[PDB]
């Protein structure tokens, strides 16, 4: 009979479970996969270690900063001053090399004008719903404010990719309010944000970081059998496994990714509010991917706006020997076959012209059953109803980006919602 149980060993989990843990409460953690992390997972591509979730990250983001600094993580730096060539590829399909200070001036001056309301709508950005007009704004879309703003072709176009990135989906479906918020986050400041997207990543991976929590956490680990359904009464909670094994507490932190609650079974149902935040929040539909090239094509970057398949194409590594490794974002897995590695070719040649395509591996986050949403992009109208996904039922107390009052998007909110969770059962245990 545990004082927690924490379903879910990513960032929020583990955050959730190292407070818990800290506070001399006794904590489970179950965990459907065999791993930590969740949507931040490193792999072994051509013999090295990569990033295949989330993991850019920067010091205005401090949930995340704070635990670099307890664990001894440091931002890795992207090799911006190196970039050799960027290209733009519009919706009709026409490709064209920008030079990389055009390219920042358009696209930092058409994020400026996207954004310009960030301090008047978000002037306590961690208090998100402060300012009331917000919650009417949700409903507007990214794309209904994008084409208000009389951008030229480049700016709209490299917009809109961006938006489509963030939102895993078509813009017309994305919260305009909800990606603002991040700017306001970034100091209201166009240049830190835009940073924070490209510059930094942690030192030593994702993975390493989630093991030093893990480590930090004096509990009990189930790994690799997915919660099937939880039930609670005034008493305590209850939770079940798919191979039938029942776990007791008396409370329990649920950080699954918000279309996965539908996959489990709650005694007594989720109220309304939840099951409707459940069924239409969240919608990304995002992939990532690398490909190895073997002609070496230096140091390059790619935006495509919708419906191009591959929305950022970024350059991992390149030299005469290896060709180069192309790390590439796919904001809507839907338009492309990922399992069809002559259709992935493709669309590397027609982005990178007389190409040799040698080897691909994607990771569909939208497929995968423990994530279903690479990120949580809020759609328009739900944005501003996140606490009713974040608010506790009695003994059941939820976490997980989503949740998040900040970065709801990051590891950072990630973060966020583990130290709030520990908060809320501190004071439920008082
Ligand atoms: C391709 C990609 C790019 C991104 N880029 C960035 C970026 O640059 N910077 C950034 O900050 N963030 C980025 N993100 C977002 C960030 O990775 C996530 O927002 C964050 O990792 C979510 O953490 P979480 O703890 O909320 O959820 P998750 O990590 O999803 O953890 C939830 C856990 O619950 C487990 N689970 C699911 N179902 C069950 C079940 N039935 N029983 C038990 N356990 C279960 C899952 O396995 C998972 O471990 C990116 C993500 C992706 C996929
Ligand atoms: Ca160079
Ligand atoms: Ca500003």
């Amino acid at each position: 009979i545990y004082d927690a149980i924490v379903v879910g060993a990513g960032f929020s989990g583990l955050v959730a479970a190292r407070e818990l843990s800290a506070q001399g409460r006794s904590v489970l953690i179950i965990e459907a996969r065999h791993r930590l992390g969740g949507r931040t997972h490193v792999v072994n591509f051509l013999g090295r270690p990569v990033e295949i979730g989330g993991a850019g990250v920067h010091w205005c983001q401090p949930h995340v900063f704070a635990e670099m600094q307890r664990y001894g993580f440091g931002f890795k730096e992207a090799p911006l001053a190196d970039l050799d060539k960027a290209y733009m590829v519009f919706a009709d399909g026409q490709k064209i090399d920008v030079p990389p200070a055009t390219f920042d001036e358009e696209y930092t001056t058409a994020f400026e004008k996207f954004c310009s309301r960030s301090r008047e709508l978000f002037p306590r950005p961690y208090s998100p719903l402060d300012n009331h007009e917000v919650s009417n704004l949700d409903g507007v879309s990214a794309r209904d404010h994008l084409e208000s703003l009389g951008l030229n072709e480049l700016q709209l176009a490299s917009m809109n990719a961006e938006l489509t990135l963030y939102g895993g989906a078509p813009t017309t479906e994305l919260s305009y309010p909800s990606f603002v918020k991040f700017h306001a986050l970034a100091s209201w400041d166009t240049i830190t944000f835009t940073d924070s997207e490209k510059r930094y990543h942690v030192q030593g991976g994702t993975n390493a970081l989630c093991q030093a929590i893990f480590d930090d956490c004096r509990a009990d680990s189930e790994f690799g059998v997915p919660v099937e359904a939880v039930a609670q009464t005034d008493n305590g909670v209850t939770v079940t496994l798919a191979d039938k094994r029942v776990f007791r507490a008396l409370t329990c932190v649920l950080t699954l990714p918000t279309k996965v609650y539908a996959d489990v079974r709650f005694e007594p149902p989720l109220p309304p509010e939840k099951r409707a935040f459940i069924e239409h929040a969240e919608m990304a539909d995002g992939a990532e991917l690398y490909v190895h090239v073997r002609q070496n094509l230096g140091n390059t970057f790619t935006f495509c706006d919708d419906p191009n398949p591959f929305n950022a194409v970024q350059t991992y590594a390149y030299d005469d020997e290896l060709g180069t490794i192309l790390k590439i974002t796919i904001g809507r897995q839907s338009l492309i076959n990922l399992e069809n590695f002559d259709a992935i070719a493709a669309e590397i040649r027609k982005i990178h012209g007389d190409v040799e395509v040698l080897e691909a591996l994607p990771y569909n986050w939208a497929m995968d059953e423990y994530a279903r949403t690479s990120y949580p992009a809020m759609r328009k109208g739900w944005f501003s109803r996140y606490k009713d996904m974040a608010k506790p039922e009695n003994r059941l107390f939820f976490a997980g980006s989503a949740t998040a009052d900040g970065w709801h998007e990051y590891i950072d909110g990630a973060i966020e919602s583990g130290i709030r969770v520990g908060r809320e059962i501190r004071h439920f245990m008082k």
